[PDB]
């Protein structure tokens, strides 16, 4: 912990946390995502994407349209604050981002953009 | 209609109906399944599988273990009353089964066995 969090996406399309707090003293913050299940990336791939709560739906919709090869994210989507790659069973990936890109008193959501998964795989992130 | 129903499973991992009623006047019943989305079968394939409610979990778990080559269904699973093939985008399939294989007073469930889909892709079938 301290400026990092570990999250897992499983074969039941669930993240193992639904809320992340980012300490305002952290200059940067790292998310370490792993996949503890046994299903492959094409069937049950997961990623972790951060946007404002207001931008989440447009990022999910355009992520689906980008497809498979683009890790279901529109390239250079300006609304994505940070995101991982899409990972399969047994993989891991991290993203570190600057905490100065987050405002106090704004609502953020993290979610997975694999088709259909965001209904279940989503949570809030807040500065503290 | 009445002795047949048209169902579709889309890219949002949902069926367009979650309850089917089979009139006891029907000697046979036909299910026509289509996939109106753009995702491929190995990423978002769908099938329509019928069993008793009590047998659904076992069918889904064993189905998952059989893999894509088996259309995610255990070969000659006696718990499956009827099923289609697994189809991808723009495909369709149809299956007809005998209504006397259903009895009144028993709870039946139709569902998709592609990994993870049955959490949302399921519904009741009732003989009325
Ligand atoms: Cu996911
Ligand atoms: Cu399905």
């Amino acid at each position: 912990a301290e400026c990092s969090v570990d999250i897992q996406g499983n074969d039941q399309m669930q993240f193992n946390t639904n809320a992340i707090t980012v300490d305002k003293s952290c200059k940067q913050f790292t998310v370490n995502l792993s996949h503890p299940g046994n299903l492959p990336k094409n069937v049950m791939g997961h990623n972790w994407v951060l946007s404002t709560a207001a931008d989440m739906q447009g990022v999910v919709t355009d992520g689906m349209a980008s497809g498979l090869d683009k890790d279901y994210l529109k390239p250079d989507d300006s609304r994505v604050i940070a995101h991982t790659k899409l990972i399969g069973s047994g993989e891991k990936d991290s993203v570190t981002f600057d905490v100065s890109k987050l405002k106090e008193g704004e609502q953020y959501m993290f979610f997975c953009t694999f088709p259909g998964h965001s209904a279940l795989m989503k949570g809030t992130l807040t500065l503290k």
